[PDB]
């Protein structure tokens, strides 16, 4: 019947004989064990050695396999993805179905994978109660038999499939398989923009309840005016018999001290003319003064719940953390306990880059750990319901959850073809009511989505209304069909801009701050992505706090997004290195679209991680004469744990520190006075610089974290003093193809044929391996690129404009090279036009002074046609000599940060290894920039100014030419990218323009110098 | 839902016309154990979203029900919404859980009095008049059944249309019912008889309350 | 597999292979004919009789009947309920159920009726187009075979039920 009925491409037949959705159990059959949340003895892990077999089509399984074991198959852990082993490629594909558009129809050819198990059953688990199976994740379909019988069948990724083994199993051995199928009708309704895998790739488990059980239970808590009062409202469910003496207690725990209880008889009110629930009862508990769940403080109580005879003997106890909070929207605002919230949101994918889409509680520790260490305090789960323990961990630790059904359509044609579809609807209904079922009883869920990328149709309408009418706790929201649709409580678009409207027909992104004003508006915004951290970005970050921070109902929003979606290949020597679209064989694919993490996939931050951090504080810093004032943004935690360190230092040289306890209620003040700092008579300006700092540490920090921090300009005392007269005087020497000038053991020589210098001697040992030429480019950012690829050119792309208008095809051409001698300098003055096709792109002016101090002091004037695409950068480059260990700089750090992301970063006197200045982004492109700096010291050299520089053993020409970083070969010397001026990052999005108008070069005339000197 | 013919004869002579879902649990324990459960929301949401699609160009057609007496589930909002989203050009109403539930446009009782409540819990049936006051309430009242007609009966008729005529948002409703349901039998003669409940050796049955 | 699945015990399956809902359709070919609302040859009437056969469960129903008809069976008017030609009776109850309340499940004794038509389709049929068969009502719940070949499965007595046949259909009688 299995293969003649093919239930895998039927949109009616999601699952057979699966068990009724629930909140995590356990069946205790003691209740101090339930109340600890130690192991339960009735709760056995399946997380074993199985046996695997691959098969082309479930046609191609042999029949012999239902009853035993095959020879062929291999041993494998369990949970897995079959990907992750070997056995067929995963495939990266952002919104082309990885299948040929055809609903509910999927590819003949369909991986077949057929898992096995023999294990153990105690003789005590089948005389008396229901032994089931848990399944948390099987991608995509599966069916499932027991002992050569057929048991069931199961469709969605995300979400546990459960069945009775009861009549199933013996005692003694017993066998299991499993045939998961790698495409279903439920593919079409998982089309999320990550790794396309398969496989038993969440926990399997054995369950023993009695025959009367706990069936379900949901726990509310509500709450007087002031939040003084509330009453936990716990509805119990039982299957089995119904007894006059059966009674359910509900106690509630903080600690060890019980804090209420109640204990009733089965029989919920009336409801209607024909009774009630016999079947269920609510048990109704005061607590007085509840200490109230948040983020910031994640006070938790344990609610256990009995099942038990009036007399007191014990069927089965289950248990949950409760969190008292609450959770609505009034006037416009989305309100935590009366308060409205700011949403420090990143969205998070199940991603590991060894182990695919297989979560474990140590990566999921280290993801919140990280989190909330960089002033994040809220995760969306994109794109489908988490792994079971991901809610207990932000229950405790304290994040607040959009948890969001497993329903991405994004590659049907309208959007909503399938969402519009009352055929679907049962698939789709499935999808909400069983996450829903299953997590509301966590704390840290604290607003419901209906899915991704979508479209908008009437099946989400009927589902909004479904959580709306059985769970009114929780806001529900849906980003389909204009982020404003019916079926949304809060306007959550994605990547809508600041200030910039993008008025696409039907789905507009309104600016962020219009959107909100528009007539008959007034729910709250919180973007559901935004700040796509693609490569290179984050570029306009601050923007989105700035707005968030000035506007009431802008409420924050989720950062797109959290980890690389990069995975681990290994090389011929057996060397690992990270591996995206393609990289398997897999196509059609989506490259490095993959990778939008703030963190690499091994959990190393990229350098945006920081600008977040600083975005995101939640101390804010006003300066004023001798006084710093200190606003809290936290809505209910006084700063308990938390001292002000100030340091004021000239040019990085500390002058004067101390500190200060920060003693301020949440939305408060705190004004701190100075002292007298004494006036340095020596010039530079001085910098003060505040930090917040953590004494003790927390569950989720060490002692001594950083929160928060500012910096500001004091009083800045100019250099008036002239230089010592020096008594030598720099030589010129000229032949036909060089100007050459020395100075004791120091020459310079021009090429008269190129008019750049081409090189430069301290003791007749040669400084430069490549020329001082201007430089107009960079090897382009993901940001840069966009969409567009060899197949098909997206015109509007950054790289495409700099491309077509020739600025890396552009030669240098001279028009202009004098020499010049001086009272105590030798002058070259030069003119170089760049020009493509006829068209004058850029002119450059210099001119060289080289003085009898040996200092050569560089003066640009740059001229940029209006009518060219604004360019990269205008700045100058060489390949140094010299490889040195360290670089020393005076300006922003110490951390890669560039024009329209250099607010995190500090002024100050910055040392770190040469390998610290390069940023190893897994698709290569221009990096390490440091903005804002006055002086740079590198070996024997160095470089006096206002500039950009970035400095490392790699050609921006490799960078652009390598779609790899495990590729890269360091080239001899060190390139030296010296910018009077830097285009900004962008990142509103990374497929079309997106860097702001104030962060593109644009002013037609540009002005810079430098003065280059041996340290 | 009826058989197609009904609602062109209904387009062309000029009723006024209830289209109403095949969904009745009435004998579930509570009345809404299946239509609160959303394992059964799949099969409900067909019987409601096949109708629609059937009937919805029918000018006869003014309301949408969501069937009958199948008390108020979570599953009713849902398909209360649905159609609220495909066809906002008529109301839907629907009676289960105390007729004046957020799955209905409506307040539609069944056997509501006219000046006598009859306060039953959790689904009372208010004095009509009374109904349409209740602190919050402005939606119309329309009695989806009211005047059993049952044997000799219609007793206090004129009751209701008098109020009907006085209360603006008393806009009337739907006695019950048109057509007696007695079949036809045969003596040892072959004389034809009225037969009702039982009369077929049907057991347990419900005798003349068909009628 | 049709009594291995029992679909008639399953609130996840109430239809297979059943078409989409839709407003009346006629098919016209002529635009005159659609503006009149005339007759239309493209839909074709099957309210004929029938071949019927009773039986008190699915089980007792032999296999040879989808093949070919039954002598036992008897010729009837269709549209029809079999309780009205006395088959067996109809019952009336008001508010509990005329089955034991035990959802999905239904009574093992299950009263089964057997339909069958001979009948021939126009040639230009089977050469192009699309023909469907529409089952404006059947209660409760109901398989289809055409020509010995299982087509599809339907529920709700009070809406049609549709399913293509172009690919069942042949030349001469079905
Ligand atoms: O709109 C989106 O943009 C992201 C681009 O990386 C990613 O595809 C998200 O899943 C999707 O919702
Ligand atoms: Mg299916
Ligand atoms: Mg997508
Ligand atoms: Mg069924
Ligand atoms: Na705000
Ligand atoms: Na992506
Ligand atoms: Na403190
Ligand atoms: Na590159
Ligand atoms: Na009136
Ligand atoms: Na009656």
């Amino acid at each position: 019947v299995v293969l003649q009925r093919r239930d895998w491409e039927n949109p009616g037949v999601t699952q057979l004989n699966r068990l009724a959705a629930h909140p995590p159990f356990a069946s205790w059959r003691n209740s101090e064990e339930a109340r600890t949340d130690r192991p339960s003895q009735q709760l056995r892990s399946l997380n074993g050695e199985w046996r695997f077999a691959w098969f082309p089509a479930p046609e191609a399984v042999p029949e012999s396999w239902l009853e035993c074991d095959l020879p062929e198959a291999d041993t494998v852990v369990v949970p897995s993805n079959w990907q992750m082993h070997g056995y067929d490629a995963p495939i990266y594909t952002n919104v082309t179905y990885p299948i040929t558009v055809n609903p509910p129809f999927v590819p003949t050819e369909n991986p077949t994978g057929c898992y096995s198990l023999t294990f153990n059953v105690d003789e005590s688990w089948l005389q008396e109660g229901q032994t089931r199976i848990i399944f948390d994740g099987v991608n995509s379909a599966f069916h499932l038999w027991c002992n050569g019988r057929w048991v069931g069948y199961g469709q969605d990724s995300r979400l546990p499939s459960e069945f009775d083994l009861s009549a199933f199993l013996r005692a003694g051995e017993n066998r299991l398989a499993v045939m998961v199928l790698r495409w279903s009708d439920g593919s079409y309704l998982e089309d999320q923009d990550m790794w396309r895998m398969s496989g038993i790739f969440r926990d399997v488990s054995l369950l023993h309840k009695p025959t009367t059980q706990i069936s379900d239970f949901h726990v509310a808590t509500r709450f007087n005016d002031d939040f003084s009062r509330a009453v936990l409202e716990a509805e119990v469910q039982m299957c089995g018999e119904l007894r006059d003496y059966l009674r359910v207690t509900v106690s509630l725990w903080q600690g060890e001290t019980q804090v209420a209880s109640g204990t009733a008889p089965f029989g919920g009110e009336i409801i209607d003319e024909r009774g009630g629930y016999a079947d269920r009862v609510t048990l109704r508990l005061n607590v007085e003064n509840p200490k109230l769940w948040s983020a910031e403080i994640p006070n938790l109580y344990r609610a256990v719940v009995e099942l038990h005879t009036a007399d007191g003997t014990l069927i089965e106890a289950e248990a949950c953390d409760v969190g008292f909070r609450e959770v609505r929207i009034e006037n416009g605002l989305l309100l935590l306990n009366g308060k409205p919230l700011l949403i420090r949101g990143v969205n998070r994918h199940e991603h590991h880059p060894l182990h695919g889409q297989v979560m474990d509680e140590q990566t999921m520790v280290q993801d919140i750990l990280l989190m909330k260490q960089n002033n994040f305090n809220a995760v969306r789960c994109s794109h489908y319901p988490n792994h079971p323990l991901w809610y207990t961990l932000c229950d405790r630790y304290g994040l607040y959850v959009v948890d969001e059904a497993n329903i991405e359509t994004h590659g049907m044609v309208p959007m909503n073809r399938l969402t519009d579809d009352p055929r679907w609807l049962p698939a789709m209904s499935e999808r909400v009511t069983r996450m829903v079922q299953r997590d509301r009883n966590h704390p840290s869920v604290i607003i419901w989505s209906l899915g991704n990328e979508s479209g908008h149709g009437a099946n989400h309408d009927a589902l909004y209304r479904w959580i709306k009418s059985v769970d009114p706790s929780r806001p529900v929201q849906y980003e389909g069909g204009g982020a404003d649709t019916t079926a949304t409580d809060i306007i959550c678009p994605m990547y809508a801009r600041v200030d910039e409207d993008q008025p696409f027909p039907a789905v507009p992104k309104w600016s962020i701050k219009k959107w909100l004003s528009l007539p008959g508006e007034t729910r709250p915004l919180i973007l559901c992505e935004y700040a796509h951290a693609m490569g290179n970005s984050l570029g306009g970050f601050a923007k989105y706090w700035q707005a968030f921070r000035q506007y009431p109902r802008l409420q924050g929003g989720f950062v797109w997004d959290w980890v690389d979606q990069s995975l681990i290949k290994y090389d011929e020597n057996g060397n690992p290195w990270s591996a995206y679209g393609g990289d398997f064989g897999d196509t059609p694919n989506d490259r490095q679209f993959c990778m939008n993490g703030l963190v690499f996939a091994d959990r190393t931050p990229h350098p945006a991680l920081t600008e977040a951090k600083h975005q995101q504080q939640f101390f804010q810093f006003r300066l004023s004469g001798q006084t710093i004032e200190v606003t809290s943004e936290y809505l209910f935690r006084h700063s308990d744990n938390e001292l002000l360190h100030w340091m004021v230092a000239l040019d990085g040289k500390p002058l004067a520190s101390g500190e200060v306890p920060l003693d301020v209620a949440p939305q408060g003040k705190q004004l701190i006075e100075l002292p007298e700092l004494p006036q340095p008579e020596s010039a530079g300006q001085l910098w003060l610089t505040v930090r917040v700092v953590q004494p003790n540490a927390t569950a989720w920090s060490e002692a001594g974290h950083i929160s928060a921090w500012q910096q500001w300009r004091l009083a800045e005392n100019l250099s008036v003093t002239l230089p010592a007269a020096s008594h030598a005087i720099p030589h010129l020497t000229t032949s036909e193809m060089d100007f050459c000038i020395e100075l004791g053991n120091k020459r310079w020589q021009f090429n008269r044929q190129s008019g750049f210098l081409s090189q430069m001697w301290i003791g007749d040992k040669k400084q430069l391996l490549t020329p001082l030429r201007d430089q107009f480019t960079r090897a382009p950012l993901d940001n840069d690129i966009g969409v567009t690829e060899a197949t098909r050119i997206d015109p509007n792309a950054w790289v495409e404009r700099w491309k077509a208008a020739g600025h890396y095809q552009a030669e240098a051409a001279l028009l202009q090279c004098t020499a010049d001698t001086l009272a105590d300098a030798v002058l070259i003055t030069t003119a170089h036009a760049w020009q493509h096709q006829g068209k004058t792109l850029f002119i450059s002016r210099k001119t060289y002074r080289i003085d009898g101090s040996g200092q050569m002091a560089i003066t640009v004037d740059v001229e940029v046609a209006s009518d060219t695409p604004h360019p990269a950068r205008i700045g100058l480059n060489c390949q140094l000599a010299q490889v040195a260990e360290r670089v020393n700089w005076l300006g922003l750090g110490p951390q890669e940060n560039y024009p329209d992301r250099l607010t995190a970063a500090c002024f100050d006197r910055w040392d770190l290894p040469l390998s610290d200045m390069y940023t190893p982004y897994v698709f290569p492109s221009e990096n390490g920039l440091r903005c804002g700096t006055r002086e740079l010291n590198y070996g024997p050299h160095q470089w006096r100014g206002d500039f950009q520089f970035n400095i490392s053993r790699y050609s921006q020409q490799q960078l652009m030419e390598t779609s790899h970083r495990h590729l890269l070969h360091a080239e001899e010397g060190t390139w030296l990218n010296i910018d009077g001026f830097h285009m900004g990052i962008g990142g509103d999005d990374s497929w079309s323009p997106s860097v702001s108008a104030e962060f593109q070069l644009s002013a037609g005339r540009y002005h810079y110098q430098l003065v280059w000197c041996q340290k």
